[PDB]
């Protein structure tokens, strides 16, 4: 709720330039987890490495779409139960795509090793602390699209 | 079953050469989850990188293996129930080698990605799908092997 | 001359969006040649890992200085030693900052995968020869910067 | 209990330089595994690449606590529930700090590589055998901290 | 020349199932080169990933026919100037491809990392060394092709 | 010369525990340039992987002894013309082994990498300058060795 300001103020820098911002979030996540790479399948085809999917308008419109979820979790920072519906369905679509719950840890990691290097000083701990855990509750709503 | 046929045609191709074929395949399964390499232990020695399991002459077997399984399926597209006890025990075997039955769906990745390099164009969506679903039904099988 | 129009027809895809595209070329030239990472050298500090220069402001404006030289040869297509001067001096810069010239076939091989992933079916082989030929026209008048 | 000296026998040759050999152990998990990179979060700051973890002191103090429970078990190898109740607190600890209770199955790999890489000729399947059964204690002790 | 039968008898294992072995001798080159990859441009398309190059019927012709020349020099290993009018224009050949003459140390590499791996305890350090001087002749003669 | 102190001073905190710091550094240097890994043959074998040759007691060894001659440039960093003869040898040994001379700009990237990495803030500007002309004139005392 103070860290409802950090969660915001943090925000401010990397949603003027959602996909390159999004496009180190999806770099490193490949990087880490690079089986999550033929999950990405467009007009029946599968990436064959990580800088291929950085070429495909699908992919980075998909990198788009993740942004303003996460800019809709900052618009709600101070109450996530308005999303939960949405969150749950996302998380079925999700399941149903193929990514295992599991696989959002990763992209939690991602997410905060992105506003990290964005943010470089101005990534206080008690920053970290925030993000985690709005990305902790929007996983959390996801996960109910996995029963 | 339309699609029994879309099976048939497709196979025929990388069947006349398996070997070569379940290389791509094992090598796509490597770079996509270098963490299965340990779990091919040939006198009790590990591979360090993935090109030394291509000179191990055990491992390549393991790799015809693989393809002659695979082949059976084809041969029983149109009712893989005759399979399903031997797919059972198949998948009991693997959770003792030690492969988690999540892994499973990388080698699925790795099996289409092999198909969409092999037939190219002919690799239609329709093609995709029916061998996600044939491949789906396999490892369905083998899951029994898992309780 | 008659592959001048095929320079122009297919830069005018990329040019629309060149940081998006430029990022692609040097993803891939990364994952070619790692060695070349720490060549940008920013606030005296090394990037580690390659989606660590994709977070850096200073490296995506080098992507868009990349993009503006391309750009100028298009314009020049017809007629690159009016660029002699320009890009000679820019070799002479770049042997300063520690490439190596070898490492500019790196650069050529990672601008026709950039082409070649946006363009798909309309990168014909008389488009890579083209830009081929172009590129390696640059990359002349940049050698003489090396001695 | 004939194997308990197999392991006595072998862990004097590891114990003798516990970083040198824990820093093979952690190079190798993260070669196979590189998602657990960013669960080394020090300082509020996550590493780049597994060089950077290799520079930071906490990350080296780490690979020695590692190989200090090592220790106690080789210690306990003749009966390992007396350290059960440390070892469920410390599966308790990581499953907090994010580890997966699946990736100490790669972290056995990766002991299991470094010790054939340190003893040679002297890795006896035998040798193999037993470690990977401490090992399996281990984990089967720490897995309580899981529920 | 003692080391002729070192090296006749060590190529008579590898010669019997030259693509298999091949494959392992290129695998291991771009492992450790990746930037050759885009060398081998087969209807005007690149590969993204080592294993593409694997699925590709050209790339694995080119396999065989660098073993058939691999194979010439066993043949002539008691002179090999017999080979050399041959061997410079091959060099000459790759020089057009845009291969650098010091990428073929690296092949040299993969050849006795090859090696190796399939003799296994057979792979004597005389049996490594009287590789490295045939390969060391080899590449002398085609770097005749580079001037 | 002022910047000889700021050598001396940020030497001392490496050379306090020289075989983590030069792991640091190879395994950095293995990651920008992984084609230099079989150029260690021991026993006449060849790593596979990076996380081999940290397990490799000789491996080990050199590391230490690539540490003592920095150690011996720092002694001498107000005069290195003393180190001439010893150097210019020591690049003859190493064109001898097969290093490329051009390697030597990666090995000092991969120095100056863990310096940074090493002394974090106390990694000034001024310092970086001060090892990358402390470096350079080593590798210029080497370079002799190739002609
Ligand atoms: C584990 C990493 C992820 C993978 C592999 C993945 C994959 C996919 C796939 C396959 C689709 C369907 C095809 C498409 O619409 O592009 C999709 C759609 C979508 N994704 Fe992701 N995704 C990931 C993470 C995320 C995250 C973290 C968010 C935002 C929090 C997100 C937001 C969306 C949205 C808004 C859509 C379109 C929604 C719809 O059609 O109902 N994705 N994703
Ligand atoms: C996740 C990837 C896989 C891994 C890590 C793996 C590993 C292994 C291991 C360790 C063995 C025992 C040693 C050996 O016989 O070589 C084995 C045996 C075998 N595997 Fe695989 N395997 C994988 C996928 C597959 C697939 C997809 C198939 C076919 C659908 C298959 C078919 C076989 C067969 C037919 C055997 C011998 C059967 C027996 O002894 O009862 N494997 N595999
Ligand atoms: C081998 C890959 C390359 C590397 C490692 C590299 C590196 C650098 C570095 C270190 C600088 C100085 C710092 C900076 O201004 O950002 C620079 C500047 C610059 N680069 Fe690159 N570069 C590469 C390729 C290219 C290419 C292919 C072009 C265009 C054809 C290009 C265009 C420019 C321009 C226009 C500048 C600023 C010019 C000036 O200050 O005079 N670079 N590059
Ligand atoms: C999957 C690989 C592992 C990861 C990611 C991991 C990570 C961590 C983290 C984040 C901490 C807390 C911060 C710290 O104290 O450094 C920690 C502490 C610790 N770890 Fe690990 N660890 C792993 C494996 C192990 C293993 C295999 C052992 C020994 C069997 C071990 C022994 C310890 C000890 C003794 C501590 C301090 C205990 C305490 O504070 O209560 N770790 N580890
Ligand atoms: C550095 C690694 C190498 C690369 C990148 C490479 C690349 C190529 C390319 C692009 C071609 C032309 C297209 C084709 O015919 O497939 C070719 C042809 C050929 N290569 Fe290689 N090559 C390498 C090593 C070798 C080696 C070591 C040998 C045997 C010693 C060899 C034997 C051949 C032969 C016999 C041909 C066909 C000859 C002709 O058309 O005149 N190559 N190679
Ligand atoms: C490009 C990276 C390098 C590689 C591939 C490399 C490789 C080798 C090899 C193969 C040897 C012979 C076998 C052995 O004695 O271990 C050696 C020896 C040695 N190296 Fe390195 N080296 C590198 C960099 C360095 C550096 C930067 C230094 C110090 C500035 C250094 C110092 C030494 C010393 C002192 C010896 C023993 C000297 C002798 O026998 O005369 N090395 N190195």
């Amino acid at each position: 709720r103070p860290e409802s300001e950090l969660i915001r103020q943090s925000w401010r820098v990397v949603s003027r330039s959602p996909l390159e911002h999004g496009t180190v979030l999806f770099a490193r996540l490949f990087a880490l987890e690079p089986s999550l790479l033929p999950l990405f399948q467009y007009n029946g085809r599968q990436f064959s490495s990580p800088e291929d999917s950085l070429s495909s308008p699908e992919f980075l419109d998909h990198i788009r779409k993740v942004m303003l979820v996460i800019d809709a979790a900052v618009t709600n920072v101070e109450d996530l139960s308005s999303l939960e519906e949405y969150l749950t369905s996302l998380g079925r679509k999700h399941r149903a795509v193929g990514v295992r719950l599991s696989s959002f840890s990763t992209v939690g990691e991602s997410l905060l090793y992105m506003l990290e290097k964005s943010l470089g000083p101005d990534f206080t701990p008690a920053t970290r602390t925030a993000w985690s855990r709005l990305y902790g509750a929007v996983v959390q709503a996801m996960s109910r699209g996995w029963d």
